[PDB]
């Protein structure tokens, strides 16, 4: 129809709109990760309360995705944006995070380690975090983390960090039951508890393989709401968080792997 056909046309306009000027200041070169990788002005995730002596502390490379549960699409720490990140899981009131990435993958950092080993506690800046209990599966491992601010124990909450430790180092996995089966945990986990925030999830860019789980995670719940007889349209949802951070879902391999998901995910639920 032509309304149709115009409507999609100048959907796909609004993007012009967006801006990306906050990532590009002076001030916040060194905390991106990819100079060419930055959040859109309007949905980045903007850090109140942080040292007055820095002049700009409000920013993080991270943007709030919301279907239309809710995420944020983040990238991996920099040794100088551990504290940011934080500072960022507490104000939003993060309960979950899924990190999908090793810290080293064929010799580069992907992730710099922000949690301490178990047992453990560590300061990160104001932020207080303790490592309670690790436990090992067999595609990640759940480290049960206490996060609370410095001087203020009654503010302490669990965050849960789903570590995924198989993706492989080129390419994205064969089959996608091991993915599925984690994502079905951390969805278990978030529905959980009362008044979680959004779902922190992050690859070194916060683009490709976080778009990848992001998306898969938004169908999947969709196939939860409606049934595996509901309509799936996986370029529009593609299209739908992609306004919200550009460039999410980065390889072809990717997208079929997310095609492969969800029609995994419906014939798991035609076996069990």
């Amino acid at each position: 129809g032509f309304w149709e056909e115009f409507e999609t046309l100048q959907q796909q306009e609004c993007k012009l709109l967006y801006s990306r000027k906050e990532g590009q200041r002076q001030e916040n070169k060194n905390k991106n990760r990819y100079k060419n990788i930055l959040p859109f002005d309007h949905t980045r995730v903007v850090l109140h309360d942080g040292d007055p002596n820095e002049p700009v502390s409000d920013y993080i490379n991270a943007n709030i995705i919301m279907p239309e549960k809710s995420y944020i699409a983040t990238q991996g720490c920099l040794q100088n944006t551990v504290n940011d990140f934080w500072r960022m899981v507490f104000q939003e009131n993060s309960r979950v995070i899924v990190m999908t990435t090793k810290e080293v993958e064929r010799g580069k950092s992907k992730c710099v380690k922000y949690w301490p080993d178990e047992y453990a506690l560590k300061e990160y800046g104001v932020m207080r975090v303790r490592n309670v209990k690790e436990s090992a599966a067999h595609d990640y491992t759940l480290r049960e983390l206490k996060l609370s601010k410095v001087g203020q124990g009654n503010t302490e909450r669990t965050v849960w960090q789903y570590h995924f430790r198989t993706w492989p180092d080129h390419g994205v996995p064969s089959d996608p039951g091991g993915v599925l089966d984690f994502l079905e945990e951390v969805h278990h986990k978030q529905e959980s508890i009362m008044d979680a925030g959004p779902v922190v999830v992050h690859c070194s860019a916060g683009i490709g393989r976080t778009g990848t789980f992001i998306v898969i995670d938004i169908l999947i719940d969709i196939i939860r709401e409606k049934g595996v007889d509901c309509d799936i349209d996986v370029p529009k949802t593609i299209q739908m968080v992609r306004s919200q951070r550009s460039g999410m879902v980065q390889t072809e391999a990717q997208y079929r792997f997310i095609y492969m998901a969800v029609q995994h995910y419906i014939e798991t639920l035609q076996r069990r």
